[PDB]
Parts: C-alpha cells; sequence; structure tokens
C-alpha cells in the first residue's frame, strides 16, 4: 500500500475536509484519536494526509476518505 503525496510504501493518503478546520488543528485531532500520521498536505479544497492502511478513523465532526486522487495541492507535502 503506498502513499499518493510521497510515494511512500505503507501508507493510505486521505482527504480531509471540516468547518474551521485547518492543517495544524487536523493533525491534532488525529492524534487525539491514537492514529499515526504520515505525510500531509492541504489542497485547494481541503486537505490531505497519510494515515495507516489498517487504520480505521473517526473523528466526531469531521469527513475522513482516501483519496483515489490528489488534485490542486497548495504546498509540497512534508511532515
Ligand atoms: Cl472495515
Amino acid at each position: 500500500e503506498r502513499s499518493l503525496l510521497t510515494g511512500e510504501e505503507g501508507w493510505r493518503t486521505y482527504k480531509a475536509t471540516g468547518p474551521r478546520l485547518s492543517l495544524p488543528r487536523l493533525v491534532a485531532l488525529l492524534k487525539g484519536q491514537g492514529l499515526e500520521v504520515g505525510a500531509v498536505a492541504e489542497a485547494e479544497g481541503g486537505f490531505y494526509v497519510d494515515l495507516r492502511p489498517e487504520a480505521r478513523p473517526e473523528v466526531a465532526g469531521l469527513r475522513l476518505e482516501p483519496a483515489r486522487r490528489v488534485e490542486g495541492l497548495l504546498e509540497i507535502p512534508s511532515r
């Protein structure tokens, strides 16, 4: 399983979108849920973030979906 942001083996790229959502706020929440977080990048309509293929994330109030595609990034991905 490989990352769409970095090409890394061992990742699934999710997109994240929510009200009053930013990237640091995204990451804090994810860690707040016990998830291990890889590369992140903000995109034109939201955020991309790598989660473990095994991870089954459930943040209250946020919508988290695996990406089919990566489009309209706003920044280069990094950790
Ligand atoms: Cl499942």
